[PDB]
């Protein structure tokens, strides 16, 4: 009945799929409740605490599973830690920053990169659609990896490009902005905080009407990923035959920068919002397991994860599987990520057709 109790039940069942110990599970359920603030105790019969863009039903939680061949998926959870402040973006941002800085203190990492950007991303009268989200990578040992997501449009959508250009300059990535491919918008900037082999600055780009061929040409990273693999992923995720475009909710690309010498990204991820291109989650699950099997990943663990989040039949709604992503990063194996919704407030109805 309370938001924190649904969310921590779902997290608990997901930690089991990910193979985390009881100790680490208990740790991370605590962290999730702390991240929700007063909203953790909010009855689910009341409206969401904010009209957050984090999920379609405004649950301020979303999970994701990152798959590699030969092992269990890695589990991650995305939260709006200022959600208890509601829809006032300045107050929601201030509360979210306070949560991240509490995490940084607790786990002993620096926020200097974030702090350098604060005035760009947290102006006095910010514009939507978000102020601050946080994702936690739920690593064995109970000390998570921390990622923060900021709004390039905070100073107005017309200033998003300028804001991203300035952020990249402040972080020392003076060639990165001009390395990005063209796009239709800059919806997010994200930072890896804390202990990472190579922490990334991540720039997210929106592409309206992307085709399969476009999905394989948009990488800017060195070395370039396989075009054929990207095209096939896009076709499978959108159910496009071998014209065909994703002209509803747009596909996004993410370009990651981890070192400043090359001037080039070290990563590219293609994100397909599959929820807008299926009749129901049985179709989205079928597409997700097709991608997983193509890349020699553990699709039965996805099936277990879906049942961990929700007991409903997959065909009784749409939006449980929010996004599918194919992830390339320099010197790392290709990874597939599935983003799974909490559906604490609504189950969107199934569709008779997808036009
Ligand atoms: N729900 C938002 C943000 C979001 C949540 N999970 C995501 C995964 C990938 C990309 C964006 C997102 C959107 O649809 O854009
Ligand atoms: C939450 C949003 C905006 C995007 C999801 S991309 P991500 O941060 O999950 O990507 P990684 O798994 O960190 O590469």
């Amino acid at each position: 009945a309370l938001l924190g109790d649904l969310a921590t039940g779902q997290l608990t069942r997901l930690c089991e799929v990910a193979g985390l110990t009881e100790a680490d599970t208990a740790a991370y359920t605590g962290v999730l409740i702390e991240s929700l603030g007063t909203s953790a105790g909010r009855p689910l019969s009341l409206p969401p605490p904010s009209r957050t863009f984090l999920s379609d039903d405004h649950t301020p939680v979303e999970f994701s599973l990152a798959f590699l061949p030969g092992r269990a998926p890695h589990l991650r959870v995305l939260v709006e830690p200022g959600c208890s402040s509601g829809d006032d973006l300045a107050e929601n941002g201030r509360a979210g920053l306070r949560a991240v800085h509490t995490m940084a203190d607790r786990w002993g990492f620096s926020t200097e990169q974030l702090d350098r950007l604060e005035d760009l991303f947290f102006p006095s009268s910010p514009e939507g659609p978000l102020a601050l989200w946080c994702a936690l990578e739920l690593r064995s040992g109970g000390v998570p990896g921390v990622k923060v997501y900021l709004n390039p449009a905070a100073n107005g959508a017309d200033r998003a490009a300028e804001t991203v250009r300035e952020a990249l300059a402040r972080l020392g990535h003076l060639q990165a902005f001009d390395a990005l491919p063209r796009a239709d918008g800059f919806p997010f900037l994200a930072l890896d905080l804390g202990d990472w082999d190579a922490p990334r600055v991540k720039i997210y780009l929106k592409h309206l009407g992307m085709s399969a061929a476009d999905a394989g040409s948009l990488p800017r990273m060195s070395p370039a990923p396989s075009r054929e693999q990207l095209e096939e992923f896009f076709r499978t995720a959108g159910d496009l035959p071998a014209t065909g475009r994703l002209a509803g909710r747009p596909a996004l690309t993410c370009h990651s920068f981890t070192e400043t010498a090359t001037g080039r990204p070290s990563g590219y991820t293609l994100h397909v919002p599959v929820r807008d291109y299926v009749r129901h989650d049985g179709e989205a699950r079928d597409r997700a397991v097709a991608v997983l099997r193509e890349h020699d990943m553990d699709s039965a663990a996805l099936d277990r994860a879906l049942a961990a989040v929700s007991p409903r039949p997959l065909s009784d709604g749409v939006g449980l599987i929010a996004y599918l992503a194919l992830v390339h990063q320099r010197g790392r194996p290709t990874r597939v990520t599935v983003y799974v919704s909490s559906e604490a407030y609504e189950v969107r109805p199934p569709r008779e057709t997808v036009p």
